[PDB]
């Protein structure tokens, strides 16, 4: 009975991983395109028009240009707070630092105050960049597609810092800060834990074909309510 708690918890991993690989995939695609249109024509009225568009409204809180001299295109437009400047973002310098896309970490979005991630990707014009185009994803929105019975699964990245918890309590914790008896263990194939009184045992699955991130899924279970 704990050989059959393990291969299920190792295949919901699995599963969850390859849910959330192929959630992003597709929204990554869009910001690519994106950054790949506007490289096109990065002339600020075109620019405007792109982001504009249903296709990015619809899956993103908001997308945007910022570029080298600090100019800034926002769709939806939206004020800014007073002295904005992309290029000191992380979305901005995680992105103009690499040869593909990438994923922030959530940090807080300072176009609504609100705990985001977003997808970032430099638009390069015959190799010389011409700023880098984001879309923003809100906390909520990840916690949501994570939890779509016996317990929860939770993305952590490989330095182990808990990236999207149910708890937002511990949002951006470290699994150590989290749990600071009995450390889960991404290095294990399995960690018994004592929370809330009772037992849980949590399990760590890599999320595949993700850009420029090596994040994981988590799995937290009641040992005895998956047991039985």
């Amino acid at each position: 009975i704990r050989e059959d708690l393990d291969n299920y918890l190792n295949e919901m991993g699995e599963v969850t991983a390859d849910n959330i690989q192929t959630w992003l995939s597709g929204r990554i695609l869009l910001i690519e395109n994106a950054a790949q249109n506007i490289a096109i024509n990065p002339e600020p009225a075109a620019v405007a028009s792109l982001l504009e568009q249903k296709a990015l409204t619809s899956t993103f809180m908001a997308s945007y240009l910022g570029d080298a001299t600090g100019h800034f295109t926002i769709r939806p437009d939206a004020k800014m707070p007073d002295g904005f400047d992309p290029r000191v973002r992380p979305w901005y310098k995680g992105a103009e630092s690499s040869s593909t896309s990438t994923l922030t970490e959530p940090y807080i979005d300072a176009a609504t105050g609100q705990t985001i991630i977003s997808i970032a990707t430099a638009a390069k014009k015959a190799g010389q960049s011409v700023g880098v185009v984001g879309g923003d994803l809100s906390l909520q929105t990840l916690i949501n597609t994570l939890s779509a019975g016996m317990g929860y699964a939770f993305l952590v990245s490989a330095d182990g810092k808990i990236l999207v918890h149910p708890d937002k309590a511990l949002v951006m914790k470290s699994l150590k800060e989290a749990y600071p008896q009995d450390t889960p263990r991404i290095s294990s194939d399995f960690s018994e834990v004592t929370v809330d009184g009772k037992t849980r045992i949590v399990n760590f699955t890599p999320i595949k074909g993700l850009p420029s991130v090596n994040w994981y899924i988590g799995l937290s279970v009641d040992k005895d309510k998956a047991f039985s």
